[PDB]
DNA sequence: GGAGGGCAGCC
DNA sequence: GGCTGCCCTCC
């Protein structure tokens, strides 16, 4: 199986490197045949010997053409005929291309800045990741000495832990009597005994948690101070630290370094990104943290180390297990895109998808267009008009059905054939025109784009049938992944006709989709309108909640199906319209603000319980009874009267303090403070004494209570006075009124 | 009074 | 370093 390529220079030649993993044993395979390249298009083919002379200088040696052959491509579907520009060496492109595009026969030139050992997967059709070998993994990470106003690196590193299938250890150089526990002299030995244990082990993973960022670059100065060649790699090397934008990037060669930090941040939506915060959404079990203070404490002092080295032992442990959990998917990712699971892994969408197109436009002879320059950038800037969202219908509604699109926009894309290379083609027997924006797409040849991805919906589909038939659980999560990656990556075309940077970019294409997209949901709605008399209640982007306002739930049940049977006939190609749900109520507020309830009573509620921007208690509880009475009882009426109440007994001081307290996360922890009477007037909840202190009812009325109610019932016609403690009347004579 | 945070739609 | 639409808050 290949793991990854790269280059090394002999004697100012490249030999691509190629690391496999066959039948338990790593293997370097050598290629000193690979020759890089450019594409050259000229305006006279008598130029090409003029070309051929362009010189320029690498480091004192001088940089030349080695040989050029004219080559036949298609570029945008039309033929073209380029000069395919060969070198010695993948160095020579940076320093020569912007001479050979200066020269005035030179209408352009193309794949200028593909990485050497990246192209070299491509060109020669290799897969990385492919087959059933089994890779032997194992996680480390490291606790250090720290002090608040100290440089990088300054204290050393108290402990490094390690984690595979043989258990979790902790190497320390100080005495701690635990089982899992090795003692011994000093830092220099730890770091010394860490490097015999990666040698022994030799894992092809070394799993992490933000060692692209910490880990290595502490183990790094620390080695340095201490006089400890970091050997790493398989070949001898240390860790190669390379710079990703802002961040950095750790190699360790003959290896893959998997960061589990960058790929959790992609793949899961959390509040925060700490290991703790990671292992317990994703394995449901608790994890305890031991901050850096407690840890630099309990060295100095000496007592409490237990506790540490058991921290130290579980980050270990949870690293592995969370790098168990999430490899196998960026495995199938990897061998999708078709580049190494070190790249994939921190690579982002718009990445992925031109790694895809590169490695598809040479499987079909298509000559890649190159990254925009500064000047075309900067025209790319421009935007266009997205999906359609209708103006809500006010009011309380009951049975309530939910129609959406099944891939509204990848089955834009391949029903009319929309790509730049389709885009306005002269001579034209059939096409497909765009509402509003008018783009012309013609339909003779299947464009380069919309033909990939029915490619991936139908390997999709052989996939989804494969995972039917597969007994074995782990090649069916295997295949499940894939499936779930075909998707992703599907989805992600649309998007990528709008990136400003994508090769591929086509504004056009990006807003006939959009177009498209709001004809066909507009088309849909104003249809089951006017030929099944239902009320469209809300609509957003590619979906709509309908309802017939005085029909049983079995009647809208089954005119839905009807009006589903009608519009699909009438759909073109991929089109379809779902059922996706039924509602017993709901109600639909503003834009993007609504709630709706299930015949199983669950609640889905969207910009409404979303906001969490410090509520307390009684906001929270307020609004869930609110919410609660509108959906399940569908009595509106009780909701106003119980925001009148919680409204009533908060002017009168008779709600207890611990529903008035607010949660803000923030040094890297919750505070819990509640607002008094006397705008910087907060304080803990643990220092308030109701004896001594009054809370602000009138903050916790018009800013906690009100504010998240009022969102809701606006929609019925009340407004922030008609909920507020009123008080009673002035009755009798007494009072003159 | 704009700008922009943070959300919904991309089953 | 995939797209836009929109309600609401801070400045």
């Amino acid at each position: 199986m290949i793991l990854d390529t790269d280059y090394i220079t002999e004697d100012g030649k490249p030999v691509i490197r190629i690391f496999k993993k066959e039948n338990g044993e790593f293997k370097i395979d050598y290629d000193r045949n690979f020759e890089p390249y450019i594409y050259a298009l000229l305006k006279d083919d008598s130029a090409i010997e003029d070309v051929k002379k362009i010189t320029a200088e690498r480091h004192g040696t001088t940089v030349r053409v080695v040989r050029a052959e004219k080559v036949k491509k298609k570029f945008l579907g039309r033929p073209i005929e380029v000069w395919k520009l060969y070198f010695t060496h993948p160095q020579d492109q940076p320093a020569i291309r912007d001479k050979i595009k200066e020269h005035p026969a030179v209408v352009d030139i193309y794949e200028y800045d593909i990485p050497f050992a990246k192209r070299y997967l491509i060109d020669k059709g290799l897969i990385p990741m492919e087959g059933d070998e089994e890779l032997k993994m194992l996680a480390f990470a490291i606790a250090t000495l720290y002090h608040e106003g100290e440089e990088f690196a300054e204290g050393p590193i108290l402990m490094i832990s390690y984690a595979d299938e043989e258990g979790a250890r902790v190497i320390t150089w100080k005495n701690i009597d635990l089982p899992y526990v090795d003692v011994v002299s000093t830092e220099k030995e730890m770091i010394k005994r860490f490097l015999k244990v990666v040698k022994e082990k030799d894992p092809d993973v070394l799993i992490t948690y933000n060692g692209d960022n910490f880990d290595f670059a502490y183990l790094k100065k620390r080695s340095e101070k201490l006089g400890v060649k970091f050997i790493l790699g398989r070949e001898g090397s240390e860790p190669k630290i390379q710079r990703m934008g802002d961040r950095f990037a750790v190699e360790v060669k003959g290896r893959i370094h998997f960061d589990l930090y960058p790929v959790i941040r992609r793949t899961i939506n959390l509040p925060t990104y700490t290991l703790e915060a990671v292992y317990e959404a994703i394995f449901g079990q608790p994890k305890e943290k031991v901050y850096a203070e407690e840890i630099a404490q309990a060295w100095e002092t000496g007592e409490g180390l237990e506790r540490v080295a058991r921290y130290s032992m579980e980050d270990a442990k949870v690293t592995y297990e969370l790098g168990k959990e999430f490899f196998p998917m960026e495995a199938q990712l990897s061998r999708l895109v078709g580049q190494s699971l070190w790249d994939v892994s921190r690579s982002s969408t718009g990445n992925l998808v031109e790694w895809f197109l590169l490695r598809k436009a040479y499987e079909r002879n298509e000559l890649a267009p190159n990254k925009p320059d500064e000047r075309e950038l900067a025209r790319r800037r421009e935007s266009y008009a997205g999906g359609y969202v209708k103006e809500p219908e006010r009011g309380l509604w009951e049975n309530i059905v939910y129609l959406d699109f099944r891939s509204l926009y990848p089955s834009i894309i391949i029903t009319h054939n929309v790509s730049p290379d389709t885009l306005n083609r002269e001579g034209c027997e059939e096409y497909d025109v765009a509402p509003q924006v008018g783009h012309k797409f013609c339909k003779d040849f299947p464009g380069f784009i919309p033909s990939l991805l029915g490619d991936l919906l139908e390997e999709r589909q052989k996939v989804k049938k494969k995972m039917k038939a597969t007994i074995d659980p782990i090649e069916k999560k295997l295949l499940d992944y894939r499936q779930r990656l075909i998707k992703i990556l599907a989805n992600s075309f649309y998007g990528y006709y709008g990136y400003a940077k994508a090769r591929w970019y086509c504004k056009e294409c990006a807003e006939s989709v959009t177009a498209w997209g709001r004809q066909y949901i507009e088309t849909t709605i104003r249809e089951i309108e006017e030929k099944f008399g239902f009320k469209v209640l809300y609509a957003d982007t590619d979906g709509f909640f309908a309802t017939i306002p005085g029909a049983d739930a079995e009647t809208v049940k089954k005119k839905a199906k009807e009006f589903l049977d009608y519009i699909n006939a009438k759909l073109p190609g991929l089109l379809e319209l779902e059922y996706e749900g039924f509602y017993k109520r709901g109600f639909f507020a503003t834009k993007k603000k609504y709630a709706v309830i299930d015949e199983e009573d669950k609640i889905t509620t969207r910009g409404l319980k979303m906001v969490r921007r410090d509520w307390s208690e009684i906001a929270k509880e307020t609004q869930a009874r609110v919410l609660e009475a509108i959906l399940k009882h569908g009595d509106v009426e009780e909701a106003v009267r119980i925001v009148k109440e919680v409204t009533e007994k908060l002017s009168k001081y008779e709600v207890p303090p611990e529903q008035l307290v607010i949660y803000q996360p923030i040094p890297g922890t919750v505070i819990s403070y509640i607002v008094p009477k006397g705008g910087d007037r907060a304080i803990p909840f643990d220092e308030f004494d109701p004896a001594k202190h009054k809370y602000d009812a009138g903050y916790y009325i018009e800013n906690q209570v009100l504010p998240a109610v009022e969102r809701i019932l606006r929609a019925f016609g009340y407004r922030k006075e008609d909920l507020r403690y009123q008080k009673t009347r002035q009755v009798g004579l007494g009072a003159w009124l």
